[PDB]
């Protein structure tokens, strides 16, 4: 590539984030005084375990969809061979989620927005899985540290998504090619705009790996708690996605061919 090449990569990966972003920032940030009241937490603590689950699933389905739009929309997707495609939001559509999730996080009180209000951790305690939960919310303060711009946040969402590592890829060269490509944008961009200090501060790959991990790991011991609540009330991509062996749900391959 070269300099106007890259900026105008920058510029496409910023508007295929925009267009893809479930909730716009300022929406975000206009709700932060809007937050749970301790009656409200309560309620959300005596929630049954297995209905807060099926909650979370749907929730976490909905910002998945809008991972897959914005790789449908991201320059250099759609050309990889649709097992690449797969492979690549099978491995990274949780991690761009649990990365865009820092946008509604809020550093100051440590709560995050869930479903029309603000709450900490203490919301999710009928999940069982206290460890998975503030990892997340670790996760997300450490990143709302960086004070990440939006810009920022498309760049490096492109990056956890096309990623060529993942094994499974059948062109990996041409991945290669499409990581480097944004990488020099991101880069570009950091420098352009005296940003490059974030880099060394970036979580590692492992970390994100080690996010999604905890995930599966707790979505197994729940679906041997409750393998018919699962079966009949979890979305089918939530399933295709990380649960075993539920891919048997081809939901991505619809969802890669719909224009
Ligand atoms: C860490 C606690 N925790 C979970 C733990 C386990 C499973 C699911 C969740 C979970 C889901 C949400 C959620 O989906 N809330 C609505 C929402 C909409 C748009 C955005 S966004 O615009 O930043 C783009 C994704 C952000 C949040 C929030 C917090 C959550």
């Amino acid at each position: 590539a070269s300099l106007t090449e890259i900026e105008h990569l920058v510029q496409s990966v910023c508007k295929s984030y925009r267009e893809t972003c479930q909730l716009r920032l300022e929406d975000l940030l206009r709700q932060r005084s809007n937050i749970f009241s301790r009656e409200e937490v309560t309620g959300y603590q005596r929630k049954s375990m297995w209905e807060m689950w099926e909650r979370c699933a749907h929730h976490l389905t909905e910002a998945i969809q809008y991972v897959v739009e914005f790789a449908k929309r991201l320059s250099g997707f759609m050309e990889l061979c649709q097992n690449d495609q797969i492979v690549l939001l099978k491995a990274g559509a949780m991690e761009v989620v649990l990365v865009r999730m820092c946008r509604a996080y809020n550093a100051d009180n440590r709560t995050v927005f869930f479903e029309g209000k603000y709450g900490g951790m203490e919301l999710f305690r009928a999940l069982g899985c206290s460890e998975l939960i503030s990892s997340i919310f670790d996760f997300s303060h450490s990143l709302s540290a960086l004070h990440f711009s939006e810009d920022e946040i498309a760049l490096y969402t492109a990056l956890v998504l096309i990623n060529a590592h993942r094994p499974g890829l059948q062109e990996k060269r041409k991945v290669e090619q499409l990581q480097y490509n944004l990488e020099l944008a991101f880069h570009h961009h950091l420098c352009k705009t005296h940003r490059q200090s974030i880099l060394a501060k970036l979580p590692p790959k492992g970390k994100l790996r080690s996010l999604c991990s905890q995930h599966v790991e707790r979505l197994q011991i729940f679906q041997h708690l409750h393998p018919i609540v699962v079966q009949a009330a979890f979305p089918p991509l939530y399933k295709e996605l990380f649960s075993g062996g539920g891919e048997k749900h081809k939901i991505l391959h619809r969802l890669l061919q719909d224009s």
